[PDB]
């Protein structure tokens, strides 16, 4: 395992998702309110899933070699198995918060599926120049999702309770900044232009992942907005 | 890319899904009605997904070689990744139209999953005779879906509004004819008996796909049945 | 096909799922009640899916070789493709019975996904000792699901009708005993410690699968609890 210089960030990533998982699980034990049970379920599953994928990467199962640029390139495919399942869960947390209509939910999830799916094709593509075509398409899907999180949700939030409006605003600004970092890291790291080496690329995705998952989860689950208005 | 004679139909297929996607996306911009937002979301995702899969085929990512009949046979596995996601979306458009009960929706989606899943196993199977066993099972699943679209939906449609009844009738006759063509093409093309060569097989699936996706979408989204009855 | 000594149990498994499928399908023909249509759809899909996976195993498609312990080990990966789809359907049958809240449903399905997903990673893992780490994690997910089926459902059941309470009790005791057998068989069979040979391991999973699927289905679908209270 220690054979790879990026092992330390995978181990740390694995540790933080595990602790994040346990904390949310224990904290959600004293919850009976049907609405809150939804947010806790969605938000505990996120780092539990990430935990398993970080572990598969640490143990070397979630890693394949991809030939391009005349080199065998280490590609951690498990990142995309992670994101495939956890990014729609995160979107669902946001969408439920503002009581999004079903059409908008299906559009967000579908676009998110396209974003992660094309990114994975981009990561596994053997023809160097074509990798960035898939990058561009995935990034376009991402921009659609961010548009809707701004110009279809923000103006839905303030028609709702103030505590769901203020919490959503914060989670929306946290999401847009963090999510936008992901295609930049990809483009400059070993999957893309290869300016930043794999061990720093792994560190960067690890910081973003823990922030996006456990950090987001902590902001959300300490808000009273997850509870129905009850006396 | 031009190495394969079927490249022209993949390129054309890619182009038409892209334009179909853009047209539906722009057209759905001026939509606020919660019901219509569902149909637009479902119906824009269909060619967006197909667009990505046609592109993966064009660039050669969605293609593998399968040994049978003592030959290496080009199999476009991405067709099934496409259909896996877009055929239930199409079914969902129909089911929502007639306000299908949940049990019937789950049965349609499940059978559709079986139909595409067994077809993919059929396409990748190394023992020639066994390929047609999977064909038969997939075709049986298909026949179940068509039965329900006739003797569980048509008699649901006319208890509803006339504009949802007339639109559903048309989309049901369009679906049954187009869908039934798919197992015939498979059986006679390179995946099956191999009487029709791959480049014509690709053309035929391309015509059916654009018709089934963009054509169906156009009939649906110009109907007033997607809107709730509003003053 | 007869090349493998376990072929007889795959053939028998295939046969029983097929007959189970046909029986449920015919029996659900005379059903109009919207609630009952849900249970019949969920419960017919279960052995139909298993039927296809048992057949893929019988024909040899659902089998790969995995190197560990310095040996090429036959691993039937199709078991997990089966379980991936059928175990949440079974959970859904239970959850609908007691009218589980949505949060609890998402938590059960998510944990079940983790349980099957980590089990599959465990089955395909090349480093012998690591296989049991994935076993432990999958088994922990399983224990979470059983906890909820006891201390979040049983006390939901008796607030409901007596016929849904008594049926759920039986299906809950049947599920907990049968499901718990699965990680034991894995640990002692060829995927784990390898004390029991593959042909007996296949027999054991076959008995459990038919019991868990067709047996469970028969108990459920002969109960009046699947029907709404109607005059
Ligand atoms: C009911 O609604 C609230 C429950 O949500 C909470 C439901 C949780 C989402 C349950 C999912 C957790 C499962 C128990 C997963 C099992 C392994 C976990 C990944 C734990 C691993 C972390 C530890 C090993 C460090
Ligand atoms: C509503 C939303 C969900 C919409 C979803 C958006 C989605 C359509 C966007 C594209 C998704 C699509 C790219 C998924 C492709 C998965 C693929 C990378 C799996 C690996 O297979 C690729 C090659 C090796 O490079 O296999 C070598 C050749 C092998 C013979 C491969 C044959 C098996 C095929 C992979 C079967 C395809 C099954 C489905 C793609 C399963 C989906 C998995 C997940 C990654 C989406
Ligand atoms: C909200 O409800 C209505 C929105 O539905 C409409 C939602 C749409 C389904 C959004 C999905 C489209 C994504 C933007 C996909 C990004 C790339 C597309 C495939 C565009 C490619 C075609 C072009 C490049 C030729
Ligand atoms: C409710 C509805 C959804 C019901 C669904 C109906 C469904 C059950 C019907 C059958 C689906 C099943 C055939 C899916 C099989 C996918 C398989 C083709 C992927 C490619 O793997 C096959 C071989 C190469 O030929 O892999 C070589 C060996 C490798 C070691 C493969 C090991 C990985 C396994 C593929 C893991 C299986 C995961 C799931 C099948 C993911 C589903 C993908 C999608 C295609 C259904
Ligand atoms: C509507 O609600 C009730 C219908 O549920 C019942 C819906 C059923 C789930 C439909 C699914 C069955 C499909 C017809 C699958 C086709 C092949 C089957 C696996 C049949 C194989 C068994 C036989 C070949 C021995
Ligand atoms: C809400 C719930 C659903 C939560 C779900 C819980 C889930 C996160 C738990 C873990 C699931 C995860 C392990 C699934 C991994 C599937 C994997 C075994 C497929 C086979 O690929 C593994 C290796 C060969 O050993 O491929 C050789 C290398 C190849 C290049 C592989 C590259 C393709 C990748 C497999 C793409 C991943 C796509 C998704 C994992 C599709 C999910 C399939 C299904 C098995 C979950
Ligand atoms: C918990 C994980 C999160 C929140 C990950 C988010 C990841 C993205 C938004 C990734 C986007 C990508 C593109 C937009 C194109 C390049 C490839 C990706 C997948 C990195
Ligand atoms: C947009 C794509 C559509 C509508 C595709 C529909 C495809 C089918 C109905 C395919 C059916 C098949 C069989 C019934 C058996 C042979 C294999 C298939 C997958 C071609
Ligand atoms: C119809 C099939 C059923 C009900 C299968 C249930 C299977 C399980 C509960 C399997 C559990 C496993 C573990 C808990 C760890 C070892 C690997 C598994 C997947 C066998
Ligand atoms: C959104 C963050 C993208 C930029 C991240 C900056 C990382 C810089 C690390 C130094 C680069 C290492 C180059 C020499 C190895
Ligand atoms: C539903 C359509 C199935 C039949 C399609 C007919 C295609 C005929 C093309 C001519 C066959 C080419 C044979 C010589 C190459
Ligand atoms: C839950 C059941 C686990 C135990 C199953 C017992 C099977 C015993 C079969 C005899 C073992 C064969 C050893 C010599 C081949
Ligand atoms: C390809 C995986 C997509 C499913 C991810 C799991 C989360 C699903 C969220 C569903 C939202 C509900 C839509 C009505
Ligand atoms: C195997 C992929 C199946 C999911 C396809 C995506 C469409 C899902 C439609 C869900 C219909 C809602 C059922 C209640
Ligand atoms: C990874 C596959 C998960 C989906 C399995 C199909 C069954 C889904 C059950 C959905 C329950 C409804 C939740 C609200
Ligand atoms: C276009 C919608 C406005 C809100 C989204 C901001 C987009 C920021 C660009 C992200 C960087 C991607 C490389
Ligand atoms: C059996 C249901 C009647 C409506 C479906 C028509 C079936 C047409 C056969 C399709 C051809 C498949 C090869
Ligand atoms: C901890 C919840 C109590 C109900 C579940 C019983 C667990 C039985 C152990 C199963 C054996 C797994 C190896
Ligand atoms: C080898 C690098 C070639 C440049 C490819 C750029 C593709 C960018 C697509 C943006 C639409
Ligand atoms: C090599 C061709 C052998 C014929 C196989 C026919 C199988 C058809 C199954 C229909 C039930
Ligand atoms: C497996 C193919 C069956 C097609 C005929 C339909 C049987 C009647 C089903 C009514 C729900
Ligand atoms: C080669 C066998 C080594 C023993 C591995 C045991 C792992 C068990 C993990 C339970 C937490
Ligand atoms: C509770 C902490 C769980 C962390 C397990 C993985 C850490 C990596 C150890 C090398
Ligand atoms: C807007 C048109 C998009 C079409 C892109 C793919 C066409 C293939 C070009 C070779
Ligand atoms: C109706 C019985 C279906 C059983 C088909 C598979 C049995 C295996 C035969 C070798
Ligand atoms: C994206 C940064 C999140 C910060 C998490 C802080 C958790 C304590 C409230
Ligand atoms: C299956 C044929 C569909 C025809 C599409 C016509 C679009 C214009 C209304
Ligand atoms: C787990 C044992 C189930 C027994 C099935 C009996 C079916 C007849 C009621
Ligand atoms: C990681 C264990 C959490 C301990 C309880 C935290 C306060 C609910
Ligand atoms: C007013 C909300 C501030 C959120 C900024 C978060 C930056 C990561
Ligand atoms: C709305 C602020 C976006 C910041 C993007 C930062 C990406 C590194
Ligand atoms: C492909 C662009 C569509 C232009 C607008 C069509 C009329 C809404
Ligand atoms: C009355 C509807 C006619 C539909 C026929 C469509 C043939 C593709
Ligand atoms: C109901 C008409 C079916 C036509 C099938 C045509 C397949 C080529
Ligand atoms: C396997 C065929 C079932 C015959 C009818 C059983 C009684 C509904
Ligand atoms: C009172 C219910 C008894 C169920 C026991 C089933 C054992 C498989
Ligand atoms: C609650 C009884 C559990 C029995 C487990 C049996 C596993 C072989």
């Amino acid at each position: 395992i220690t054979g790879r210089p990026e092992w330390i960030w995978l181990a740390l990533g694995t540790a933080l998702m595990g602790l994040g998982t346990l904390y949310f699980l224990v904290k959600g034990m004293g919850v009976s309110d049907p609405d809150a049970k939804k947010f806790y379920a969605i938000t505990t599953l996120v780092p539990a899933i990430a935990f398993t994928m970080y572990l598969s990467m640490l143990l070397g199962y979630g890693l394949t070699m991809v030939p391009f640029g005349g080199e065998q390139n280490p590609i951690y495919w498990a990142r995309y198995a992670d994101w495939l399942f956890t990014t729609p869960l995160l979107l669902l947390d946001l969408a439920l918060l503002v009581d999004a209509d079903q059409g908008t939910i299906l559009a967000l999830v579908g676009a998110d599926g396209i974003m992660i799916g094309t990114g994975l094709v981009g990561a596994l593509t053997k023809v160097y120049s074509y990798r960035f075509v898939w990058w561009a398409i995935s990034t376009a899907a991402m921009l659609y999702i961010l548009y809707v999180l701004f110009f279809g949700f923000t103006s839905k939030a303030e028609s709702m309770r103030p505590e769901v409006a203020s919490t959503f605003k914060v989670l929306r600004n946290v999401t847009v900044v963090l999510w936008s970092a992901y295609p930049v890291v990809w483009l400059i790291g070993s999957e893309g232009a290869g300016i930043v080496p794999l061990n720093i690329e792994t560190l960067l995705f690890m910081v973003l992942d823990v922030s996006a998952k456990v950090g987001f989860g902590l902001i959300l689950l300490r808000s009273r907005a997850i509870f129905g208005e009850a006396e």
